[PDB]
């Protein structure tokens, strides 16, 4: 809408409190006109109609526990932008600047949050395996990610691209988390997974094993579920990417890591060059090898640390 770029407080779902972009026109809207096109936020009001509702309040403060998601939704899309820009140089997720849409309170009990080809969608939770799922900086990430995909990459939702599609979120979900610097780590979702129990989360790029995903290409899911196991063996390059950033020993295979910010250069040079709507397991790791080479040599540590990760996770 028009009106008058304004800052709003509120409280996020785990009860901390920001300052919020919005824009003031009879209401304060869940609109921050302070990145490219705008990053707009929606009530779906429990339903499943996409969007709902432009985000409208009337004193420009959100405490309620009704405002919390939004106000996560709207601010982690903001730390999302800025981490695309400024370390990539990508204005939001398809280079120009598009408008970032999300919608809260989808559906009701909803565990779980995705892009659905516009825009941003988080349920809520039941309470007890998520609450509402934007108050995650990777979950958010992990989704806007996937945009980013969709606009570069293009790598189908299914069997091997559909788990390096999945891996990619994962990697730069968890880049974005590190960017942000509060309480960061290489686990997917902790922050609104199992209220009732510490320490847990969704996935983990560690230890994919620690949630029975597989850390080894012998390991693959073969079979039709889950879309052919792209949150499944997403485990595969999920541990190559720890590898290559944090360094270690695994199944024997010693790896030289190379630190976060170099596997994120590498991994969005491979996605956004290299990368196709197909690529397999193998062409990410080619794609993975030219990239590290195009930014440091053929004979860099980093090309070295790269081909020991994907041969420690058993992919040639
Ligand atoms: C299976 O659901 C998926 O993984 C995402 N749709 C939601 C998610 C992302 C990141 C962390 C936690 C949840
Ligand atoms: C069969 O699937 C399991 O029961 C899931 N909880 C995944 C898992 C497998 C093995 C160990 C830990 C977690
Ligand atoms: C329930 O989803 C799971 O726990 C995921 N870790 C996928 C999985 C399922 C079963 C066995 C292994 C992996
Ligand atoms: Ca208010
Ligand atoms: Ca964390
Ligand atoms: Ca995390
Ligand atoms: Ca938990
Ligand atoms: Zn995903």
């Amino acid at each position: 809408i028009t009106g008058t770029s304004t800052v709003g407080v509120g409280r996020g779902v785990l009860g901390d409190q920001k300052n919020i972009n919005t824009t003031y026109s009879t209401y304060y809207y869940l609109q921050d006109n302070t990145r490219g096109n705008g990053i707009f936020t929606y009530d779906a009001k429990y339903r499943t109609t996409l969007p709902g509702s432009l985000w409208a309040d009337a004193d420009n403060q959100f405490f309620a526990s009704y405002d919390a998601p939004a106000v996560d939704a709207h601010y982690y899309a903001g730390v999302t932008y800025d981490y695309y820009k400024n370390v990539h140089n990508r204005l939001s997720y398809d280079g120009n600047n598009a408008a970032i849409r999300s919608s809260v309170h989808y559906s009701q009990g909803y565990n779980n949050a995705f892009w659905n080809g516009s825009q941003m969608v988080y349920g809520d939770g039941d309470g007890q395996t998520f609450i509402p799922l934007s108050g995650g900086i990777d979950v958010v990430a992990h989704e806007l990610t996937h945009a980013v995909t969709d606009y570069t990459a293009g790598l189908i939702y299914q069997n091997e691209s559909g788990a390096i599609n999945e891996a990619i979120s994962d990697i730069f979900g968890t880049l974005v988390e590190f960017y942000a610097n509060k309480n960061p780590d290489w686990e997917i979702g902790e922050d609104v997974y199992t209220p009732g129990i510490s320490g847990d989360s969704l996935r983990s790029m560690s230890d994919p094993a620690k949630y029975g995903d597989p850390d080894h290409y012998s390991k693959r899911y073969t079979g039709t579920q889950d879309n052919g196991g792209v949150h499944i063996n997403s485990g595969i390059i999920n541990k190559a990417a720890y590898l290559i950033s944090q360094g270690g020993t695994h199944y024997g295979v010693s790896v030289v890591g190379i630190g976060r910010d170099k596997l994120g250069k590498i991994f969005y040079r491979a996605l956004t060059q290299y990368l196709t709507p197909t690529s397999n397991f193998s062409q990410l790791r080619a794609a993975a090898v030219q990239s590290a080479t195009d930014l440091y040599g053929s004979t860099s540590q980093e090309v070295a640390s790269v081909k020991q990760a994907f041969d420690a996770v058993g992919v040639k």
